[PDB]
């Protein structure tokens, strides 16, 4: 039997088949993964299209469960905002968690692999801003996404993006690893705060705006991470980009700035 999950129509029950395969027509598999599989769908009970993402294999035990549906919990702590991606319902069946989702458009991992080059300056303010947004609201509730980066951003229309996959979300006041090529250096020292999303946002920044493919480790991991940008990629960003640029990866979270701040600049305002 199906139940929804919540930390706060076709139904069929006698049917033997899936409220999965019963509610929703599976338009097309967006991706798939050690996480499980995203599906593009419509919904049957309103037609409107959605995403749901379903996990691979059944609960092995009551953490691996706990540790899936925490997921959900954070989802609902982000809440509602415009740059956001919103969860609309969260069941469990079989073993297997469900997340449905406001249907978004394509990564900023895959719109830059199309696009094979360093996106336009104009496009990459957007999202900066969209994505400064974004934190400033998990920020403002006490909460850090810890897993900012091209793949967890989600394109909209009119050159807008939504910050999605709230897993590694931690609630200030238990940490997953992060891609060691978007971390904060102080994360190293077991310093979580939420300078270290901003941090992460600024290396996103500079890997779409340049075509830089960031280091996993070595010296090159350094060199990212000391406060000083590389001249041989940064040369064809503007004087603004690369002010704001610097004022992200600043080594020091506590003289590192915060979205508010940034969002604040003028560069940044509107
Ligand atoms: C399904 C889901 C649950 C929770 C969550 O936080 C998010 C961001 C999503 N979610 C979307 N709403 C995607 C979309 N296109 O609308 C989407 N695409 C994905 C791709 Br492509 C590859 C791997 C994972 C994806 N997860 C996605």
């Amino acid at each position: 039997q199906p139940r929804r999950v919540s930390f706060r129509p076709g139904y069929d029950p006698s049917r033997p088949e899936s409220f999965f395969q019963q509610s929703f027509q599976r338009l097309s598999r967006l991706g798939h993964g050690s996480y499980g599989e995203v599906f593009k769908v419509r919904s049957k009970e309103d037609g409107r299209l959605y995403a749901v993402k379903r996990s691979m294999s059944p609960f092995r035990g009551p953490k691996d469960r706990a540790r899936k549906l925490a997921e959900v919990g954070s989802h609902e702590k982000v809440g509602q905002h415009p740059c956001c991606v919103r969860l609309e319902q969260a069941w469990e069946e079989g073993g297997i968690l469900y997340l449905q989702t406001e249907l978004c458009g394509p990564s900023l991992q895959q719109h830059c692999e199309a696009w094979g080059a360093s996106l336009p300056e104009a496009q990459v303010w957007g999202y900066l801003r969209d994505t400064l947004l974004a934190l400033a609201h998990l920020h403002s509730q006490g909460l850090v996404h810890l897993d900012v980066k091209p793949a967890n951003i989600f394109l909209g229309p009119r050159g807008r993006c939504k910050l999605g996959d709230f897993g590694l979300l931690v609630e200030l006041g238990e940490v997953q690893e992060g891609d060691p090529r978007y971390m904060a250096p102080e994360l190293l020292q077991g310093s979580y705060g939420t300078a270290a999303d901003v941090f992460s946002l600024g290396l996103t920044i500079l890997e779409v705006a340049c075509n830089m493919e960031l280091p996993h480790g070595g010296e090159g991991w350094q060199q990212l991470r000391q406060g000083y940008l590389p001249p041989e990629f940064t040369a064809g960003l503007s004087s603004e980009l690369r002010s704001v640029l610097v004022m992200m990866l600043e080594p020091d979270p506590k003289l590192r700035a915060t979205a508010e701040a940034l969002l604040a600049l003028p560069v940044l305002r509107q």
